[PDB]
């Protein structure tokens, strides 16, 4: 528990527990302000326990195979496309932001969706048993910050029918908040640390859609919203990379040949990034331009009433 | 009332209810700098008053049973078509917009006059009681901003005879802006918000065009069309959302076959979208090609002097 | 006079006059940008005049009976035909465009010569007096914009003698405008409205041919045309709504069997539209298949020395 | 000259010269490009002299006493059948496309040798001396484009031998170039501009046949030679305007009874159109079955070795 | 040479060679989509070679004496029938195509063996020498293209025998292909140029029968066959002119009292068109009802074992 | 050993080596305050011990060919492109720090896991063997301060395998440290002094991303940011000019076209500036706009599965 840090006694630990700080982890990775804002925790103490949680943690100097064993803490999440998870190296990466972003529809929510579905059927998550144990990838929990109003559980029910799993299984391990504005999303997304506080495994977080509500909210303003954006998306690449959870969003496209928007600041916060089209009737191709270690390639699938599928 | 609400008393909600908010949800859903655009309300009381309304409208995660009973506050209103009904899984949606876009003649602005005339029809309004009140849909108003002229109520008398309802009353329970460019027609539709606040119960809002008024006004300037057009998009899907509304618009094509105007803002911001065209003599089809969560699917139906019909 | 309106003083007046805004609808259907243009106007002035020539206009939502007010302003003008007169619902409509198109020789242009003749004719002005007054109709003048060169002052002598009509007086009250391309077309398609600042009671406007000129001129090129052409309609359907006007078109024809030229944006701009074609000798057969309230149609009629008969 | 113009000057007025445009009605009916692409040419410029060439020639609205004005600059080219002149309103028009239309062997050929002869007669051009002055029409010359190879110099001297002119006199004064494809059917026409420019008076174009070139070319391709075979009519149509010219044109027939070849483009672009078959012996009938202002009628006449006659 | 004309060089002229453009006159007559498809030659290219073609040999407008000179490079050749030569204004017309149509057994056949004995009889042929040198008309020689197998040697043998030339001469003189079809015939009809570029002075063909073979191959289809066979005479009448040839072709005749077969393809395309019938015994009767110059008018002859004599 | 420095006997060498003062270097660019803050140290013996320092490094005013070997002592490091290492001056300067700064997916991150892997090939090290010794160079290993965790072996893996190099033995020989904030990246970097104590040859230190983690932690607050920024650039720089070493660093841009983030200090501290794009396809392009000694200049080079090449 939180006493085995130096200089935190069970009184400082109630402190702690509530301004937030569970783990070490999240005290390793805290600024000593972030802690002396909490009333009881001095500069000097703050910055002991801080250090403390690094050493416990071990975040120091690696070399040679254990830098084998941090990047198979990574588990990846099969998207129900062979092309597609090929394309993305073996499934979609926790500890990582893939962004979709596409035409209007492309097929952007309903990758949302398929991946809280794909999320409830255990053979789906793609991981090393020896860096990742079955009881941390266990009873998985996803959040669907839904921006724009289009979450369906119809359609939650039908690609779980279809998969072999069973429908209100998803429905119940899905956390939806519907977020009007930019600041709504922001704080749904600030919260879900809240909801892993309270026992939830929370593994999968879809942000749908990442930019819409920035865009028609700071239209001379562009610098602001720049901000925003760029605090939201550390948000997001912090969580999955303290929750090894896997965090996807989406995003719209505009003329100019069609570019996702967000500018610079989205563009460099997605781990990952997606162009997808469709192709003709039900086909649809998902375009990889960025990511850090594969080319770049795309990935023929079909978006059917089972989900998306080839 | 807006008292309940923490730190708002009778001398801030006189400021509100003056400034237009006068519901929780519009409260729940603004900006700080929105509302401190109030004299005498204060970033603290904004920050404040937002907080409450979001939490006295229990607006957080939902999981589980609780994802379907925000999807049964939907209602739909019918076409007048079976096939189209049947396309459109139900009906027209409240809380979403649905384009209309198709050649000259091909029926887009008798489907709006048809619609207004079926919100007139109780037994057209297709709802979950235990979702959605009688209350909830009485006395259901509509809202008809015509950009191009062809308003016509001698067609509202025509086909609310053909359907057994009385044709004044339906002319009585609608209100028809004239908009002759698109300052005019974005105002209109920002301007609903006071009739709903006056005690009309608005529940059907139509744009007919959504685009002609932009496309000759911005002939180099396709991004402050763009930006003006998404802002009007925004406006109605807020009062899709907040209101319960269904919003229906038209749309026109150009050539490259066919494609509905408006480019991507317009393709993100519809939430179904239809091409129809014309068939032998009377016959219509109309291809829903995006929506959420139904298949792309063609419906057949007519347009006669009774109004859509099959 | 236009300084009842907010803003507007002597001095300001002058400047406005000066740049043909010289009436309150005028300034009502402005944008901003289009009145700062002019020197002297602010932005902050553009705005508070145009907000008060809607309000002094009264252009704002209107529901019941007064929705049956707007229609009766409509006034139409006879054709001549019985038929004819009938598949149009009464007459040729004010506040509309409607095109005649139809292969060579089928009477487009005598159709709208005997338009500039019934004009000349109070019995053949049917209106509504309780809507439209006699003096809104009286001393009515035509313009005729010739983009062929087929006007013919003997057949206006011809079928006005034959209508008990003076002949001279219609040429007195008709003004002919030879234009050579689409440039000069549009020009005085513009310039139509110093007509009526001097003084001209313009209440019937012919563009004879709306689309010859714009299908030789751009033969790859095929957008430039469309917009083009969506400015000169855009202009005609606001002179016959902003004064009353009936605006009447001819268009020619291609193979695919027949079509009208000008494609989507002809097809949408035209109120309404018909394919004309030769009957047996001189009996002609006018095909309505685009209006806003009437159904398809097909009306027969005659030409003969006396102009349109039947 | 070019420099009373407005921002023309010496030597914007030489490169307008050697540009071709030389008087003011060519450069009034001109595109701002069509000036632009002469080196030297501002956009400004050219819109600046377009506008004063027009303002010169007094192009705008017309009425009145004015309209009659502008018909009676139109002159008459007798056929020498006075049937024919009377079925034609009184000659063959200037400022109008003229069609013969007919079997083979039904004297479309012939009319146009007869034409050329009766230019040369002072007596047989019909007009208004106060419209049409005794210079304008002085030492007419015509150009006759043969695209099958059938001008016939000795039936020139024999029809003039009989109208009691000089045959050698009518062969100085008519230039014949010989096309052998549409190609160069086309440029010649285009190239008439020229020999006006050169001093030669010309006031009769004959083109036999319009169509025969592209009738074997383009066998599909059905719009290309639409295209083509308008920009061709256009150029005629045009030139028939500006240099007060009568232009006579023949066209072939096929079954469907029988069609003047050429479709919808040459049916709109020629003024008036004739249908020629034969009678008994030297007898001919000339159907006029399209025209501006005239009924439909036929005129018997013959043709003999005197050319055409009755 | 080739090389003489502008853009074009050795290595273009090789290729213009080898797709069969030898001289002037034929690359003058190209289009640039013709030059185009020889690889190698480009759309600038070939339209700047075929402007230098055309102004080489000098094809612009001509007036007053030039007119006659371009008639005086037409020769004739002798029928052996002076009645029927002086009903064709001479002879057989070089640069037209000249159609006899008759009865069976009439002498179409014979017509055509006389013509080609009549070819090798130097005094046979009449011609201006100012306007056609003897070199122009040296060693002639003949193409007969038998569609029905009547090419009879030994009728060959005994005409020229009687008209006191050598009849091996005229064989060796005479170049005859059977078509058994009419994709043969108007193969072989194309054919003639590569005969002319191998050094064969051709200056006579036949086409015996025009349209047997068309006829019945084409039994509905009526337009196919039109457009076929209008191709075929476009290319004969084009040989005619280019290479200064008498084109001959026989037609058969039908009940409607009879008409030559071909309708109005066949009707336009031949220059000369003659009607020959029996008479008594050996006589028979040409009649003219179709020339460009000539009154239509009767030759009697006969047809005896000498060939066509009187 | 630290005992042939005046003052300093065997007592004060051991407190030094424990405040971590092991090499001459180090001591004699020192601060008095620096060193008597080490519990032993008086003001006098630390001056005497900085000044002896000073002295044994030979620290002092040279000039002539002494200038030129300073020079010598710096080694560079091949990029694996040719135009690159070019465009460099020969390869990354050892003693500078070098930035690579460029829009999304540029390449950054791969610039820097190619440098890891050509470290490790000793002829990709260049250097003046008088100025550097091979035992200099022997046994080189890289830090790679990771703060977005795009640190990935399998490419390490990968690029040296394409080198010809043991992956695994690159591995081995790079340090990685992931850095969640600020303040951690500044400590490791301070901490590479330890493992240099250690005995591990740092000759390349990374920081990827330099600016990331400081750009979202400070948004008023910017001046606590520059000054924080310049600290550890101090201590880049230093640590590269006291231990030989190449230090490279990544950085973002924002909208401003681009400009690099991180203001003026930035700026100045960085020795070598480029801004990286994409090309087509796997092509890059990295513009040198800031360096000592080297005119700005473009290198073009690819990124494969190779790694950078070209
Ligand atoms: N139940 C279903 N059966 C078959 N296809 C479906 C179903 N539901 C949705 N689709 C397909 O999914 C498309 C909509 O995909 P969607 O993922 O919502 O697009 P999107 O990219 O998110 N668009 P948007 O957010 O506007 O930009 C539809 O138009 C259908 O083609
Ligand atoms: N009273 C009626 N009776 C029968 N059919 C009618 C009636 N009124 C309208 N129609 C049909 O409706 C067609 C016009 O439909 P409409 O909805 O106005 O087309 P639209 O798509 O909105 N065209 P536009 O806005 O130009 O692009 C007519 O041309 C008639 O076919
Ligand atoms: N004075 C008249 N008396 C009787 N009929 C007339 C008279 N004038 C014109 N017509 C008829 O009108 C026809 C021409 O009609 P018109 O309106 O000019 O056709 P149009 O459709 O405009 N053709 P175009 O513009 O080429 O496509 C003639 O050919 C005559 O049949
Ligand atoms: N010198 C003449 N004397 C008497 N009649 C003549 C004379 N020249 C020509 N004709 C008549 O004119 C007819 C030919 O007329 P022509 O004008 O060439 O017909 P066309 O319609 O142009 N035929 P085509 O171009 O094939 O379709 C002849 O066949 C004679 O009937
Ligand atoms: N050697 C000959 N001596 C005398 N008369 C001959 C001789 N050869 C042919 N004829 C005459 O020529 C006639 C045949 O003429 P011919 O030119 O073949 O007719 P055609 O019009 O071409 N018939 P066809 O092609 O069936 O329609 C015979 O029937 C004889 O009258
Ligand atoms: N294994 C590989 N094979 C081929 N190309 C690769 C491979 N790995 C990475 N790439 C290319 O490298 C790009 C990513 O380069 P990277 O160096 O990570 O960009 P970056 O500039 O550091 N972006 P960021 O830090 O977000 O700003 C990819 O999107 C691929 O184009
Ligand atoms: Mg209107
Ligand atoms: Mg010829």
């Amino acid at each position: 528990g939180l006493t085995d840090l130096p200089g935190v006694g069970p009184s400082t630990a109630e402190k702690l527990v509530e301004a937030g700080y569970i783990d070490f982890m999240k005290i390793a990775t805290a600024t000593v302000g972030e802690l002396t804002d909490i009333e009881g925790i001095s500069e000097k103490a703050a910055a002991k326990m801080i250090m403390g949680a690094r050493d416990l943690c071990d975040l120091g100097f690696k070399s040679g195979i254990d830098l084998l064993k941090q990047r198979s803490t990574v588990w990846k999440l099969s998207t129900s496309s062979s092309e597609l998870d090929s394309v993305l190296g073996g499934g979609l990466e926790s500890q990582s932001v893939t962004e979709f972003a596409g035409v209007f529809g492309s097929g952007k929510t309903q990758i949302m969706h398929q991946s809280c579905v794909n999320l409830q059927n255990p053979e789906f998550l793609f991981y090393d048993e020896e860096a990742v144990s079955k009881g941390e990838v266990a009873q998985p929990k996803a959040v669907y910050i839904d921006t724009e109003g289009t979450f369906r559980p119809e359609r939650i029910m039908q690609m779980a029918e279809h998969a072999g799993i069973d429908g209100q299984t998803v429905l119940d391990n899905t956390f939806v908040a519907r977020a009007y504005n930019s600041d709504m999303q922001m704080l749904f997304a600030e919260k879900i640390e809240d909801l892993i506080q309270e026992g939830n495994n929370i593994k999968l977080v879809v942000i749908d859609s990442l930019t819409s509500t920035f865009r028609n909210e700071y239209t001379g303003k562009l610098a602001e919203r720049q901000q925003k954006l760029g605090r939201h998306m550390a948000t997001l690449n912090k969580l999955a990379d303290l929750f090894n959870c896997v965090v996807l969003v989406t995003n719209q496209v505009s003329a100019k040949a069609e570019q996702a928007i967000g500018g610079h600041i989205v563009g460099h916060a997605a781990t990952f990034r997606f162009f997808v089209r469709k192709g003709k009737g039900d086909k649809r191709v998902a375009k990889l331009y960025k990511s850090p270690h594969l080319p770049d390639a795309e990935a023929i699938f079909r978006i059917t009433e089972k989900g998306i599928q080839d």
